[PDB]
């Protein structure tokens, strides 16, 4: 079961996902969540918090050039940032996201209380079902 995952992004991109501006997330060799998985968004420093989530509506696997042409507009990052991220490979994975949901940020200390040695994932981290319950139990509307 892979219905609940956390990924890290720099705060401008994280905020773009939870606001619905960024509906495509590009990745390089990442484990695949089950369809309609909830993808939690950890925004990196200085935010250092889970700031919301979105749902995985589709997974695309393709070449880097064509994926930029087809989905780059929904991905928010610049073409240079994209090509830098994919330097040295011609393969690319695109997560297509829907139903973005901002929340009051959940800080790194709370995440550590949930999982004692939580670290911002470099690719993705699965949530255990109890972890998912504790996290959901912390969720609130943005202030």
């Amino acid at each position: 079961d892979r219905k609940e995952a956390v990924i890290s992004l720099w705060p401008e991109f994280a905020k773009a996902i939870v606001s619905g501006k960024k509906t495509v997330e590009f990745r390089r060799r990442i484990p695949l969540p089950a369809l309609s998985a909830r993808i939690w968004i950890y925004a990196t420093r200085p935010v250092k918090s889970v700031i919301g989530f979105a749902y995985l509506e589709a997974i695309v696997q393709g070449d880097v050039n064509t994926l930029w042409s087809r989905y780059g507009r929904e991905a928010f990052l610049s073409e240079q940032q994209y090509r830098d991220y994919f330097e040295g490979t011609e393969k690319a994975t695109a997560f297509l996201l829907r139903d973005h949901q901002p929340i009051r940020p959940i800080n790194l200390d709370q995440l550590k209380e949930i999982r004692a040695n939580f670290q911002p994932p470099q690719s993705l981290t699965w949530l255990r079902k109890e972890e998912t319950q504790k996290l959901v139990s912390l969720t609130s509307q943005v202030e």
